């Protein structure tokens, strides 16, 4: 048995009635419990994520099967059997908190690994590529996809205008308009690092790496009609499903695979291996098994732990570094930047975001300082041997630059259509039909000129792809 | 033709490519356009409304048919034919911003009247009563209705626990679990002030008043199964419907009626006329027509205008005052309190929130001071005749207090069950069946003890009501 | 020996050099340590207190000498020898952080008592009265005293315009323009609760109380010329003095006295005993010793503990209640209100502000939730006997109301000049000379009309007071 | 004559009394004027600048005498006689907002030019060099100089520990401990761009440039004893002096000079021309006159205009670009980053910060959106010819990179002592004496080892310099 108290720790005599002039009269200003309780209620909400606002989280463990020390000095990957705690958030992308989990969208697949050498965030999506290859375009892309800023309703004519004029998007769209555009839930779902990263071993040798997560539950998708049926009955079925699996002891898991590529392979490929609109052939760069992630614990509080969770691709650990991927480069900045605003300058002190590894540095103050700081020395260099010092054992690599000059210039070999064609051809006939059907429902009402440009882009990917789409949209393209 | 610029007004040479070390190398910190554009994108979002987060807005005009100067000095109501601009936001209640408009919930009905004597906000709902009668209980109620703080899913067992132990809620539930719990859209919908207010005429005479909005489009509701059918295909159908009506010139409208009651009738009744769990008889206190509100203009920008709109029941104008209703009394505080956090200390300067009437006072500064302030004098009293002075012509009334002590104590004659029974008996058989059906779906999974207490509460309202609900739930209540 | 780390817990390899294109080239965006470190530095600052921004804090102990249970049920006062931890902040008032401690001003004297029944804040000043008696005037008074909003320099012509037109200020000014307007430091300084409060014993009997703190070090003040001498060489001498005393083991202390007055004495006094422009006679209502407060510990971190400290007069504990004082009534609201903005919605979780008594309630969420919340139940009433419940043993008293109407109307018996005269006459000749000298230096440049009105006010207090001031200003007052 | 109103535009009937239970009773919650007025008062303050918190601003005009088109395409410099409006803020550095203007510090000298091709900020200081040459060290430096985080008092032992271990500081200190460490006021003061920048002409030819501002009022400085004497009587004398000059029509002015250096001179020098611890010889790179700035208008509102002013070295205009200076590079990021936090995401809409040039881009929303946005298109590329487009005429240069790797590594030729010695020798004997005197007063209490290292650093600058300092400190350095 416990007292209800104010935040001052004074027990509350009456949590039912305001303080009034007699039993029915107007309310008095001297009602500290009322004001305090209303004032806090009034401040419960914080800004949602600018994208991936709808989501769900869970904790678990990652266990190494095959040490990766040949290729990366990353501590968490150093030994067979090595276990690292994780927190994972899954999400949709475009619509706000509260929006349905039955909509078409990439799904987020964000994993925080609590390593001995710091927190490592792998901030992935289910699909292995992206729409654009430079961060400067991200707000444009997002704005085009988001609900129209007048009507508050998402409009195909807006995002198809942007996508058609951004033909590097063609490969991504060829995945997103398969039925994998609507995963059945978060468990029966693929995961992908998307970007090429750099793995650096104990000799300082670098390889390019890509990450893949393979669901123990298998991949399952929803047709447009299956999605609608679920939407009727539950706008939050994926969030429900994840919680319930875990609660009943049916823990979902994913195996982690990598592909590895020598840096030297750049110059021989017909695409840039750091263009995130591209995948790497699994024939030429086979999947290699690393280990397994099992999710086995729901959070105690959704707001404190899932809503306040902060991931960043720039949360890298020794042995794992960014590539030159220009999309990735922008992300390094944008996540902690947005998080400082969404969560506060001290967001890294929120329990879910805290490292297991020790934190010692000379930063200070900021809104909501709760950590009991002490000491006179908040500057380096200083004369005190016991104060925190740099540690050159932990320097990052020094990647070679091939450019002469600071430039704003697209990558060479953009090759916007080829892989999109390859992917189309890899689809079964059923999958090809679903693709075309899903594309047609999206494009049928879009401006004619934009519609034609979309057809042309998919025609450049593959002539059958393009023609089938044109037939299904009733567009005669013979004259071109 | 225009340049794309930075916020510094410098034309942008390249809005496609980040600045890099050659065409494929990593990105440079000296890229002001990239950082500025990503930084602003990163800060687009502000906190959603703590309740009523999902909603839609429109502008229109209110026109007086019958002048009300006999009963209120309110300027906007003073003359036949007098037109006043309005902004209106409609909303659901519980779920966040992106949530479906097909869920059961009261609907918000908030009207901002831009009057010559200031802005008047009539912050209503469709349904004419409320679940509780004291503001101290509002965070409890909301917390019980909101998604469970662990699962992120709304749970009938949680809100039913609260509602059953809060039997003043019995009348509201009797309305909410009719099919009016899911209005077909925002146009075909009732509006209510809910609270009793005080109207004060030029002689200082006071009457109690209640407000009612009657849709020109008629009231139409959705069954559970009709709601699901819509939800399958559109999670923002009401928002769509409102915009589209207005866009095609099919302007929705509502006629404003009041009921007026002498303060001296308090003793003539078996309920407190300022208990917002109660309605007033339309036989005894007939509806009197005031005028008509027509919505005829969509906003230019949803975020700037609808999302940032701020209403408060405390935005009262001379002649229109609060009653002693304890629920209302807390609302007077909570809305501007939450708005200062949600929108900033200067939220009253956001264009939609600005009065048409002049503003002059001695307030200053605050985040985002955009108004070009000037002058040396920011204090009153002062020696300068041309500086703003109080105007005793605009004093409010001095309501009589019947209590002689500061107390926390429930009102006399709570009478929690009677009007609920009256409302039940007023329903057609079809409506009664829908009520029972809707209640049974909601209650069938809740804790047995809580389930029985619900039945007992609705039994106290009306024995048939109760028994029918018990039968439908399979609960044998013979032993009691 | 410790590593310098990022906030992710990764050891920093180089805390000296940014990451660049060769040894002298421009900087790269992929420098997480640089961006994280700069970004936190960039966010160190929070808003300063709107008033009392300059100040210093310390911890200590309060020990009861005479138990007060006859007059108050306050737990911390219940018996002889009982010790309670305190935190105390002293301050100036008007000028910002950084401003000199040698300026004229009241000094703040804020004491936070960490009691077993919750935190009790006695938010005092050195001087025992105030300039105004209604909180509605506080922004005006402050705005008049603060630096001119055009020039950023405090202007006597401004605050004298306000004070002269606000003659209830006459008593306060008669204290503030003695040399006690500049205490020598924070240790050799009076403390005052200022307001009358209500003390309520276990039988529910109420008395009016006033609080007084008497320095073990004695009261010492600075002349204008002694202040100027110190100001030349140290703009933080009081903050220095406090810290150094405590560091040397020379702990400053204050004895707590109260005066106690029956509520029934209201009606026979010639002033309102809850007018905070009034003191009570120490002959008629003698000082009664309660105990002693010793300050013996400097904070570990000035920002975290002294800058983020939050006191409110509404932080009351059972047995100690507000009076009807209209100045106090506004303060009950304004402190937690300003704190929510200055510090965050969760400021009560900042360690210095935390109670020693348990906190359990149903509030949730808010920016920077760091407390690891858990559980499904965040609403009351609920069906769970182990969840926090109200406890009616802790109800507050039910003060009698003498008014029958909601009014805006000055108190009866304002008696603006009498006690000012009494205070003037109580001064030694030396003190009277200092008063006149200090007033003359402040008034000599102000508008002639305002200057006359000031003279007139102090003349109404005492004719010698007024004439001496007029002579010293060279103002001929014969025609009046 | 005007009414006092609420922010709702309702006239205020009584700005003197709170609303109470009779003329002497407690206060009612239903007092919207009181709560609104207090609540805004409670939110007046925003965070101060993390450095240069104390300062003063003024508007004026810059007029070109010699067009610079041969060296830079900058529009504002293109024609003889061309006038551009400016806003200028001057400041100290270390202590907070209310702190004295008599302290030792660099002074800030920040100029915002409202040009036809965007706002150009030249964010200078009076002194022409800086303590450090890499932004990664800035928070360390600042933390060492700032008041101790325990005591809130600045401590020479702290900043001397940092400076001695950071010997690149030796030149800066040799300026700052002359009497120019305390300018007499803001008018009789030097100004400096400090950094080398890049000027780019219409042919794309680049030169290195340095800026210098020469006061029409001449340079005047204060001895330690003259500073103390002013401090006694006025803690804001520079702010006062600026305002009063301008109010009287005695407008202060500065002539703008540049030095220009070919990029190819890098190899011709014994220091890095982009090392901001270095000046360029005026013999070898003579001062060339550009024009004159006159300050002639005080702001209307100190908070709205001077306090909310935002300057950034990254507010560059076509023809004026950053250099590779690593100190400057960090600044490009840190100003807008801090400003977003200090002022809000939309701080560029605060009137003083607004460009005169048109602003058109696809950014949207953010706290306090007051600009009336409209339109459906917030993304580029788009199909609409009339929407804002990039303009390749406004591309920046493509500086050549000499490094082939991403590195963290000090510049070559740091040459930490030489120019410090040159500057010492350039001092008159009087100035040398003042230098030594000022240094000795600062060093005499610091840790002996730190003290010795300081002496050694200044000895390496110049043996006389070092020996004189050692003698004056009573440190025997025979034996080194
Ligand atoms: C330039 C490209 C991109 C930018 C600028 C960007 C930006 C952002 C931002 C600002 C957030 C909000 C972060 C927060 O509030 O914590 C976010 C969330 C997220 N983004 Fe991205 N994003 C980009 C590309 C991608 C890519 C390629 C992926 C996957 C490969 C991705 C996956 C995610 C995920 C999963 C989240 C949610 C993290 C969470 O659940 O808390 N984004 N993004
Ligand atoms: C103690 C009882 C209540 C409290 C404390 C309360 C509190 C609040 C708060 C804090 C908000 C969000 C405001 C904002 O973010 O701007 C809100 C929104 C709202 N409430 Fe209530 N409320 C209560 C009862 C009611 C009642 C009785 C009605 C109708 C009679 C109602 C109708 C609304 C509406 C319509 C909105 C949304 C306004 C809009 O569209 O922007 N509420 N309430
Ligand atoms: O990116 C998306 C998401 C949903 C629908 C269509 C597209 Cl292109
Ligand atoms: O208040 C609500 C809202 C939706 C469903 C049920 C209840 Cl009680
Ligand atoms: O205890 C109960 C329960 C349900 C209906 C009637 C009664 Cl009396
Ligand atoms: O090593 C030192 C120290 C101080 C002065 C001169 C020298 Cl060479
Ligand atoms: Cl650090
Ligand atoms: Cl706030
Ligand atoms: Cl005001
Ligand atoms: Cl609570
Ligand atoms: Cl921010
Ligand atoms: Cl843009
Ligand atoms: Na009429
Ligand atoms: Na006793």
């Amino acid at each position: 048995h416990k007292n209800l108290t104010t935040n001052q720790g004074v027990p509350v005599g009456d949590n039912q009635n305001s303080r009034t002039a007699g039993h029915r009269g107007p309310s008095f200003l001297d009602d500290y419990h009322l004001i305090e309780k209303l004032a806090h209620f009034d401040r419960e909400r914080i800004p949602e994520r600018v994208v991936h606002a709808r989501g769900a989280g869970a904790y678990g463990v990652f266990e190494v099967e095959n040490s990766m020390e040949k290729h990366t000095r990353a501590a968490f990957l150093s030994e067979e059997g090595k276990q690292t705690d994780v927190f994972v958030r899954f999400s949709t992308v475009i619509h706000p908190k509260g929006s349905p989990e039955t909509l078409r969208d990439p799904r987020g697949f964000a994993v925080k690994f609590y390593t001995e050498e710091g927190n490592y965030d792998l901030v992935g999506n289910n699909l292995p590529i992206f729409f654009i290859r430079d961060a400067l375009k991200f707000p444009d892309m997002v704005h085009s996809l988001k609900p129209d800023p007048v009507t508050n309703i998402q409009d195909p004519d807006r995002y198809w205008d942007f996508m058609t004029l951004t033909p590097e998007s063609t490969h991504m769209l060829t995945w997103l308009f398969s039925d994998e555009g609507i995963p059945a839930n978060y468990a029966e779902m693929r995961g992908s690092g998307v970007h090429t990263f750099r793995w650096v071993n104990k000799y300082g040798e670098t390889k390019y790496v890509k990450y893949h997560w393979r669901p123990s539950e298998g991949i399952r998708n929803l047709s447009m009609e299956e999605a609608a049926e679920i939407q009727a009955n539950d706008f939050q079925h994926a969030t429900r499903d994840l919680y319930d699996r875990i609660e009943k002891g049916n823990y979902p898991a994913w195996d982690l695979y990598v592909q590895l590529m020598p840096l030297s392979d750049y110059d021989e490929l017909d695409y840039d291996p750091c263009d995130p609109t591209k995948t790497w052939s699994e024939e030429d760069y086979p999947l290699q098994k690393v280990g397994r992630m099992t999710l086995n614990r729901n959070p105690e509080n959704f707001f404190a732990e899932t809503e306040q969770a902060a991931f960043t691709p720039s949360a890298l650990v020794p042995g794992i570094e960014a590539s030159e991927d220009k999309l990735l480069q922008g992300r390094l900045f944008s996540y902690p930047d947005t998080q400082r605003h969404r969560l506060g300058a001290n967001y890294m002190r929120i329990p879910v975001n805290c490292p297991y590894a020790p934190v010692h540095n000379n930063q200070q103050d900021g809104f909501m300082t709760t950590t009991r700081p002490s000491g006179h020395i908040n500057y380096e260099p200083n004369r005190y041997d016991d104060q925190p010092k740099e540690n050159p054992h932990y320097k990052e690599s020094e990647p070679v630059l091939h450019g002469d000059r600071m430039v704003r210039q697209k990558i060479e070999k953009p090759n916007d259509f080829k892989q999109a064609g390859e992917k189309y051809r890899s689809y079964s006939e059923e999958e090809k039909q679903a693709l075309i059907k899903n594309l047609t429902a999206d494009l049928k009402g879009v401006n004619e000129k934009t519609k034609l440009l979309a057809i042309c882009n998919f025609y450049r990917a593959d002539e059958d792809y393009g023609q089938r789409l044109a037939d299904s949209l009733g567009v005669d393209i013979r004259s071109y």
